[PDB]
């Protein structure tokens, strides 16, 4: 299952480093070429007790350290951002059930609650990605979209803040369901804690991913590993050469034209520098798809499944 | 313990590596038996200095390293992904006792929730799972297990949805449990929000196992260690030679015809390759047992069990 | 105080690797006097340069990454364990108070209660220790130490289901307790709620013991760190011996009939590799202990502590 | 992405390692200049004996170890301070819509609830930031600020206690509550207790900021990995040195007046040295900032958005 | 600032590595003057060729491993226990606001409710820290600090159990408050399990110290660590030693009389085990000063804070 993994394009490691191995080619065989057929005779002299210099500080071992703790702290907290995604789904099952009513009014009513938990979503991710924020570059962009009605768009410039203003609709929400309980649409006060317990549980992950992108991994830490790769692949470009094996120097006696077991570093150790570097901005995960879905599927279970179900009909396993 | 964990073959290493080791030997023999019958004396010496140059990029140490922080974040997300399973048993323990009723619709109307609340777990694990897709390959499949009844399975369809349809059965949980309540059969307030949370609690670890199924280890991340396994191997099959003694080349002046020593380490690091290889993909755990068990456990708990329990009488330890 | 805790036996190192030394031993030394008296002068040649073959391989550095890797994954599934252990005080602190009555039946309802809480967590592990499974081999034994009443051992079995019946007892709990509040012992559906929470806390801390045991770590991952440990040692058989130091090899040139530094290092890896043996099966925790505890201090504080209480009296900071 | 990321200076490393490379570059080539200039021809000789000794003991690799484990545990922590902030967005979703009232009493009400709530986060966070801390230098300042009145100024100076008083005004909080539900404001025991639960989710989350800095990380263990660090610069300020190639030792066959690639590694052990040295204090987080977001959202959204909402009409997809 | 940390000594490194130190610099320049003063020339030999074999195996590496991954698990425990200390303020808002009653009665009633909750956190202190139990040796000095009632004792024996007694407190606590809500004092039942829960959090809280304390870290893990670093220093008790330079040794060349990067391998490793040390039994925490906080804050927050607030006056930001 690894043994074909190596052989797929499309987000794989070859698409990803394209650019910079091509780079890494051209800087190499013209050095060599330099060494080959351009420097004199004294003047190849004093390149080989260079290149005896740049071969002894390429330890590979301390840049795999660094690699290693870096890398795995980019991934756990890319799993953590993953978990802090709003889904609507707790409000979802509440709001479709408790929220009584199968008029005009209180089907209105419904689908205002689940299009704000989805607003209350979408202005945090058009602030932590880049592809929500190509999709919706202003505020007028998301009316046209239906997130927000024409109504709520001029309540929302009334609301006068400096700060980002994701929290509008997360206020909006436990408002209008306290106007509903008032109004004989929720039974209980049980079950109207129950709706504003699950708004908070949705508030408190859009206030992640408010607190993930702004805090990121430090910046001083992201330059020290891109230092130790560059400056590894650098003393390689001047060590890892071939040079004449008449002169017997150790570890030199057979020229191939192309290191082989070099070129294979490159794809290992800056191939595991691109993990970090992809992980580091995951968001430019399908969250295009991710809002169509949520928003699709909200709507729909409050308007077309309130307290319609199936007929109550014997399975197989009835005794 | 671990002295005799080593000649178990079910589940083992040797059931798993014997396609890959018996390769890596025939590779080995033949690259062997072309320098010591077929290539000529020059010939013979074109591979000597080959094979010096190759066994100097096998440094083990930098290999070790990427294995290590690799498998690490395999087996932590495979424990994660145990914990994201849901058991019915919470659920179970409320629809038991507080959907009240003893003749034939109470007892119709428990059967009925615990058998929404496996269903909204088996279409998650027919998403997930590939031993379980081979098990209900459509959704009629589910049909004639007696999951879903012929009427549940035609409201499925009208319901128009491009998306995975898990959420449907926990959103039919939710409005037969407050049909249930306006009806007399669940008490109070109290008692249904304390059912529809726990609905929210296996709500939550389905849409775990939708998460960690979908957002995988990064493909990236996975084929930087399987070439750096791969191109270890690749300089062993001619560094580790055994050539020829009488050329005095340091570490040759014994013949074995056989690395023992080069052949346990594709045992181990191979080997250790393997362990995330089985656990990226953990469901193809015994799923097919595990809805067989909680469908069956559910079922049970809330129809044979529902307020009949055996006579109080007191115990040994009585005063 | 660690310069201390290596003179301790019961619980130590020694105790655990006293077996597999005196092989190691033997297996050295045996080694060493067919070289010292037994082989010919040319069969101690061939032995020579078969002990600089071994003793290149012997690469203490990717021996120590897989042990490292390894344990630390033990250690931290075993702290997880231990927090799994159902704990009878949150439900023995709501049996006690709310659950009200003080003649006989009442008295009786709360036994029965912290039984059956009790009862849940037996069960399990029995199946997840060896310890326990030696204390009850069987169900009777359970009726023995009066974990369970003959009248409870029949409606037992007759609840027939071909899986690990743990969650029997935490479904007749809920069924008592509501049994309980249609008769007027317990007050209110906010008390019951309160009372079948806790044991849905309970019912999923047995159910993780229920998974830990089931899911381990890996077979095929405990089989490399094995391998890749004897492999270590069966280099330093024949690749730590003293030579004769008159051949002038590199690293030979003194006899001292005992590696020190070699045997050390026998109690660092092999004792290494034992702390992940001894924590693989943690059960074989004084559990015997710990049942012992959790059934007398939960029938102590729902039957001598039933709403007796000192009396009031004003503290020493009063004013 | 990464490429470009060594340009910048804003927070980069360069900045941060403006003077200690400085320092290290004069204390070079101030013993460079020794050896080439001022000592007799058999004092170099007793210098390069000494360059010989402390070119050995500057292995990198277990420099590598102790400063990943030590900076992994240093961002861990720093990413639990992050989470541990208390934003007052959930108490301020159930004090806009549950505390009802809209005449001059009960918006005088909430907003005494929500200041209560900033000021319980405010006197914790001016013990544990320096930045807060220079915002707020007394109580004094507070009160100019607007978040103390001086009618709650006097009180929270007759509460005699020799601790930290961050707990005096999440006590008021919960008596003003239950002093507004005596009134008539808050109407139930459910919408009660859960602006009570929302109240003790903060007022733990103002207790990990209080634990936090109050215990670090341990002040031995931060003191090992710098002497670690600046012991294998004090080996490369003698054992790098540029010796005289003609006296032929192993490795220093040239003279490049400037080691390129010892200067790289000071840049790569010292520049993740401070990685961990800016973390370990990490409010010296803009919480000037926070606290004015914090305080203008929560007085906003119980003030002019109580109970005023946007009018309920049809979105984009109704049918 | 971690350049400046150096020179600290209290509570720094050379105050805790100022025995281990000096037995080091003695057992090294006796062992030195030996073979400088006292051994013959032929005695001198056999201890060259002693030094030489000792110099191999301190490979400085595979040390550094079980260290990192010991100390690792150490720190990590060592946070896990701090979280877990029962602070008493969550309890405190709750019984200071809803325990109603402002007579002599209710006055006595609330402070022993807070009793009970340090009472129950004090007799798990002191099991778990020997400088609690300096501080309590018996219960009667419990009874002189005020924590017991002289009434309370008697029922503290009474109560017959062979284990720790710990949960008794946290029984009479939720038995008193069922009292209190039984007279009137507590309202209703939504307030009285919300009581009723924050025990239980606490009770959960002085369970994890319970089982921290029991379950350590094995005590053959610890013994491995102590082994490898003491054997590391084993062999540069011989071989670090500086020889006779004319006998012209690989790496002897020059005499110094002082190993000065040897001693900082000692403040090194055997600093970073010391790390271990101070950190396995952290309680010999400021206890003594935890107590004296929480039972004086609680004290204070139910008895001259209960309904007495500052007056209700407009804030800065009115309008």
């Amino acid at each position: 299952t690894f043994s074909q993994l190596l052989l797929q394009w499309k987000g794989s490691i070859y698409k990803l480093l394209y650019s910079e191995f091509l780079i890494f080619i051209s800087l190499y065989f013209a050095i060599s070429l330099v060494y080959r057929l351009i420097l004199s005779e004294s003047q190849r002299l004093m390149f080989e007790k260079l290149a005896l210099y740049c071969n002894s500080y390429a330890e590979l071992i301390p840049v795999s350290f660094v690699l290693g703790f870096y890398v795995s702290l980019v991934v756990s907290r890319w799993w953590a951002q993953y978990e802090s995604i709003p889904w609507p789904d707790r409000i979802m099952n509440l709001v479709s059930c408790n929220v009584d009513g199968e008029d005009e009014y209180g089907r209105l009513l419904r689908r205002t609650l689940m299009r704000y938990s989805n607003l209350c979503s979408v202005l945090i991710l058009r602030s932590v990605s880049t592809a929500v924020y190509k999709r919706f570059p202003s505020m007028e962009h998301v009316v046209r979209a239906g997130l927000m009605t024409p109504e709520e768009h001029k309540k929302f410039e009334s609301l006068n803040s400096p700060h980002n203003k994701f929290w509008i609709p997360c206020v909006w929400f436990s408002n209008l369901a306290v106007k509903a309980r008032n109004e004989g649409r929720i039974r209980d006060s049980v079950l109207l804690q129950g709706i504003l317990n699950e708004l908070n549980t949705l508030r408190s992950q859009c206030g992640r991913l408010y607190g993930y992108d702004w805090i990121s991994i430090p910046l001083v830490y992201t330059q020290v590993v891109t230092v130790a790769v560059y400056s590894f692949f650098l003393a390689c470009l001047i060590g890892r050469q071939f040079l004449d094996p008449e002169k017997a120097y150790p570890g030199h006696e057979l020229d191939l034209f192309v290191p082989v077991f070099t070129f294979l570093q490159f794809f290992f150790y800056a191939g595991w520098l691109k993990v970090a570097e992809q992980l580091i901005n995951p968001f430019g995960f399908e969250t295009n798809w991710l809002i169509d879905r949520n928003l699709q599927v909200s709507l729909m279970a409050v308007d077309e499944m309130h307290q319609d179900l199936p007929i109550l009909e014997k399975d197989l396993y009835w005794n």
